[PDB]
């Protein structure tokens, strides 16, 4: 399934890692913020300054394992490029808006979502999930620049948006085609 | 699903991370990760029993015995132990949080962290037993918090989870670091 | 899954198998003693006075799985300490009381459980679990020095012990912090 | 379920056994058991037909035919052969038990022995043939064992086990030690 | 699972294919023809005088899977030892009486069965099945030397042949106990 | 399960595409047609000029699938010996079919059939099954040299054809035995 | 000279051998032997897996009279726990050096030579005395596991170790003060 390539030989994950780069295709649970929060923390231990690349495509997942991997993110120093190929939406929108300033991406034909599904490691109280809402209120607010009205309303909404409307929106800086 | 391998030596990255003295608990507590966790603290404590374990938590609870088990181990070892809280810390996890080595139990600003336990067993057990287990996490938990049994049971009613900031508190954890 | 250690490179289990520790976790059944004997035999073959760690942290099992593994206790040479870390329930913790004399342990916070459940390997007569159930009256009685009453009694009573109700029942010798 | 490696050469634990000329007959027996046991077998009598070969048993029993290929393996070779009853010895393993070289017949102190046959098949097969098979383990019972067919028949009719003396008595085997 | 032997080390499967050994194991299809198949064509390149062991443990199997690797046995230029272990039954037994005359073997107490099962790659046609029939009552004919009105006789009742039955019938050449 | 050989060391199936065969065992579904056309082209890289041996041991797959293979076959310039091993039918006899002329072989014992059964990846329209019914006939008349009236009414029959009638009708050019 | 402790009465030799203490003090020969020995098989015969305890303080003896002693301690399957006061020189180092690895024991002001005198029963020859030494030798450096080379220069040095350098050298595993 996994090739291998190039003296020294790799699967070709492995040797996307050695560019710098980390995938977060797919849904996001704790062992998928494992595996990012690995990468990151290696990453950053070979350079700080070095820039480190986040390609996410992907549809959610576990709010708590999204936010660690936010978290790992805000932690390290490394500036983070973000790319948003296929799809980001819920979790995965999240840390797409919070790669460095000015090095957020997407490609011509993505899908971004921010509006939360309808999981939970274990089930939780009414309260508990009221305070990760806002929660993910202050994060989207803090880095599309926009308000927490703005945000809530926005949030509302089942939809997704387009790579230049998430521009508009403060989720993303560029648009490329190459 | 793939484990990434990273490098003259080529580790996978979790060969490499205990390379770095740090245990990861992520994901529900049962007796394989407790194993595997009792070994690694072992073998760190065998490199040597001076240098810091770093244990980076993120975990929704599990067994009780097998999380009592990483406990005592936890206690055994000489080695000062930082704890982490990314994610979340709840039932065993939070214990586990709160068992580090004093001043050096950390939180990331986004973390839940909750002591409530929920409502599992390795065999069925009477109600006796789960009492008795029941009152060793609350023995525990005023051990590491320094607060008074009575406040413990009183919070371990309540079904919630705290901000890093409440857990500091609390007594749970000692810094909540951004950078 | 399982981490690399390292001139020479182990697995962890493999690097623990060479500080001669035995893990004996999790249920008991033909397949968990066939890998306890075997390391059992390999260590004693290094060296046959040398001490072996057996380390439990098991809710029981198969009856003849947990008797063969008491049997090859008892046959090697080597003085064997115990460990109940977690718990030792039904067989596990005849293997707990099993080991050498003075070097039995548990850790503080342990479970220790001689009562046996309401398995088999094939289904047997009652003539037959009956016979079982006298082995076990009898190793406990040799083990713990207790009579053969006061084993009888304590297996019927459905309940875990502390480490120092186990310690002064006779089932292990020491309760360690550090 | 991970296999160890013991070490110049390393060798998973099971490999190493074998390179002790130990044979492991442990849980039920079926096809692929009986071939991996006859690989082992033809495989320790090419390296040596005079050293001695250990047998040890630890199954509840299973697959006639494939026990009887073991046990024909067993007689071919001319390789004495140790056998030890660890934990039991059930149906056909009771008969590769007590198939080993006279004299060289073992059991452990609390082992369980029986040759009672369940009440399996690779195929459904008709009542004469089950028969048939049935009087083959009549014949090989009686043959180890040197007790006459009437005193098998009755024997296999009880549902019930023996102890190591009672199977040494038997003639099952002839040795039942400790140390 | 596998164990692993001996300058270079094999797993002994692999290693009795060097001692030119080919189990014919378990029940028979394609992919046992596969891999049947597969050793012989190697086995007769590595010499094709030199004798092969073929040991046969087998129930029965797809009809055209046993045809498969019967061909390729009477292709191959190679004497084939053929044994039967345990048993050989329907599409075994052919295997086993396909050797070359004067090596085909069995253990004392092996059954063997001619008879076949009341299987199909596809679902097939009456006309078909007999078709299929008629082709084992023909090399059940030439390799035992017996006519077609007493093979369909004795594949009419359902039942197994002892090891000396077997061989008086034509079925195997000697019963061999050492 | 595959055994390895041996100075280098192969499994048995790398040691087969060593000698440039490939063999088409089993059911033919998108995978396998991967995989074989994976082989074909490598083997035309390692030589155009030699011979590629293909035995099929195969009830038939995917349509598509098997049509991938055949125009494969029909692209390299490497002479094809095909050889039906057990059986051929549907897709499979297609393939032996196309084999390069004077080199499709038979094993004596084979079954072949062309008729279609009653697959296609997706589900699809009367029209589209149609269309491919009509590539089979078509395929069929050119390397069979029959018309197509007589490939239709032949296929119509739910049957198999000896390896006899495969060569007198087409399929096939020689029935070997060694 | 030997006072009473106490029901039962016994002498306090007789009590430390209750607690399977056996004393070896003082000068090494026969009689010695015998009663160590005598002693050894009695506390094995009462438990072969409880430990036995011999404390040593002796400056040596008989060369076969100790070896009798150390082949009982390799014969009996109990653990021996050595415990060195005062001194153990020669032999007596001997056994210190040979109790159950992990439990060979000094207090912290005894003296440890293994320097052999310039010790037989009748007058023998130089070749015998040589076969001695080498015995001597191999003890040493299977219990120590230093080499033959290391262990001739070190016998060769007319002198004392402390507690401290006996344990770096492998004749003893822990040096207690309480
Ligand atoms: O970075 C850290 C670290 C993370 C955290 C807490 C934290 C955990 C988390 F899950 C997310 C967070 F944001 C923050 N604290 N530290 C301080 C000391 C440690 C180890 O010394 N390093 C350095 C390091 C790590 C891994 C590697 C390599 F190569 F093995 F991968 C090399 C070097
Ligand atoms: O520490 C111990 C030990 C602790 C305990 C009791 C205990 C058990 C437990 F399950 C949890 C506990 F908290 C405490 N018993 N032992 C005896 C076994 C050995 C040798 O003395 N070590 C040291 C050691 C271990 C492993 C490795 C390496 F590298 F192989 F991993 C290297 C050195
Ligand atoms: O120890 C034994 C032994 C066990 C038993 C019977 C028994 C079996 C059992 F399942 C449980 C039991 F309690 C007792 N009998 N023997 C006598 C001869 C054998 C082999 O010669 N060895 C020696 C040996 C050394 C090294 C290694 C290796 F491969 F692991 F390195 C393996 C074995
Ligand atoms: O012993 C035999 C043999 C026995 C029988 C009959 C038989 C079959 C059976 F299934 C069970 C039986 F009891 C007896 N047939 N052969 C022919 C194959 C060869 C050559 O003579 N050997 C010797 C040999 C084997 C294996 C290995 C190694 F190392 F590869 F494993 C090395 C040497
Ligand atoms: O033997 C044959 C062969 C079989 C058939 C047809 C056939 C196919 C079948 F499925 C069953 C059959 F009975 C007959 N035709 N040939 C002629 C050319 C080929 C390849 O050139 N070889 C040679 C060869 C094979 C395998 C190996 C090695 F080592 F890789 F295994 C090395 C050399
Ligand atoms: O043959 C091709 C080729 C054929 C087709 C069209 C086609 C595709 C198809 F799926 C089925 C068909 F019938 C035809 N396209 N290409 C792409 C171009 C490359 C080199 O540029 N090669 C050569 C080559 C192949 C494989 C290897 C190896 F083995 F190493 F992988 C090495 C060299
Ligand atoms: O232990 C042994 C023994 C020693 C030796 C040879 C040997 C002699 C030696 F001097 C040093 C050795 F290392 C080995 N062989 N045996 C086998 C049988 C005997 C008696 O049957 N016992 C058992 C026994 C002893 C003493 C008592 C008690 F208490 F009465 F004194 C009770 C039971």
């Amino acid at each position: 399934l996994i090739p291998i390539v190039v003296e020294r030989a790799y699967d070709i994950y492995s040797r996307l890692l050695r560019e710098r780069i980390v995938c977060v295709m797919g849904p996001i649970d704790d062992s998928v913020a494992s595996l990012v929060i690995a990468q990151l923390l290696f990453l950053q231990s070979e350079s700080n300054k070095k820039p480190i690349h986040m390609y996410i495509n992907s549809p959610g997942g576990v709010v708590t394992a999204g936010l660690a991997i936010y978290d790992t993110m805000q932690y390290i120093l490394n500036p983070i490029c973000t790319w948003c190929v296929g799809q980001a939406a819920s979790m995965g929108s999240l840390l797409l808006a919070a790669g460095t300033p000015g090095m957020r991406h997407s490609l011509p034909n993505s899908r971004i979502m921010i509006h939360q599904p309808s999981a939970t490691d274990i089930a939780i109280q009414a309260e508990e999930i009221m305070k990760l809402k806002k929660q993910l209120y202050n994060i989207y607010a803090k880095h599309t620049k926009q308000s927490l009205q703005v945000i809530e309303s926005a949030m509302e909404r089942d939809r997704y948006m387009s790579p230049m409307e998430a521009q508009e929106f403060g989720i993303l800086d560029k648009v490329l085609v190459h």
